[PDB]
Order: structure tokens, then sequence, then C-alpha cells
């Protein structure tokens, strides 16, 4: 009882690398500093070639974390668009990822996405 909320307070999966774990730290900067905008770019750079965003084989707390703030920032973007089939274009494997997150974290009617 003490033991468990002590061992899940513990460290991550035991393959993690020095590298995913810089890039997990990097991330959780960008979300502490609030720059997740400038940093759409990359993400969805990312994405592209990584299923999740530490290349992991399931979603890790870096996913959720970058998932809370970046789904209403896409859906923002997506609302005040010029062009909605242009903006779809420039962060398709983020939707992509969306789309999972959204599903496996049984997002909100009302603030899921479309998609």
């Amino acid at each position: 009882s003490d033991l468990v909320t002590k061992f899940e307070s513990l460290i991550y999966p035991v393959s993690f690398t020095k590298e995913q774990s810089a890039q997990a730290a990097q991330w959780e900067s960008v979300l502490k500093s609030g720059q997740i905008q400038p940093h759409l770019d990359q993400l969805n750079l990312v994405l592209r070639d990584n299923t999740f965003i530490v290349s992991t084989l399931y979603p890790t707390s870096t996913d959720v974390h970058v998932f809370e703030v970046a789904l209403p920032l896409i859906k923002d973007l997506v609302a005040s668009s010029k062009d909605v089939k242009s903006t779809y274009t420039t962060y398709r494997h983020i939707l992509r990822w969306i789309d999972y997150m959204q599903n496996l974290l049984e997002v909100s009617s009302t603030d899921k996405l479309e998609i």
C-alpha cells in the first residue's frame, strides 16, 4: 500500500536508451515552457517515422503529456484554419497519433477531434 505507491514512484521500460531518456526530458521541457506550438513541425516529423513520441512499442507518459497539450492546439489550428485540407496535410502524422491516443484514453465527445 505504502509499498506500491513507493514502487510506482520509482524508475521507463528497462530497454529504454539514454537517447530515449534525453528526448523524453526534452519534450517535458517544451511542455513546461509552453512551447509545444513552435515544436509541432518537429513532433510531426518525429511521428512520421515513429509510432510513438519516444520510439516505444507502447505509449509512454511522454505521449500522454504531449497529447494533452497538442489535442486542443491542433483542434484550434483546424478551427482557425484558412484551408482545412492544407492543415490536415501539414500535420498528418500528429493527426494519426491524435486519432490513436484519443481512442486509447477514451476521450470525450466534444473534446475529441474530427478526423
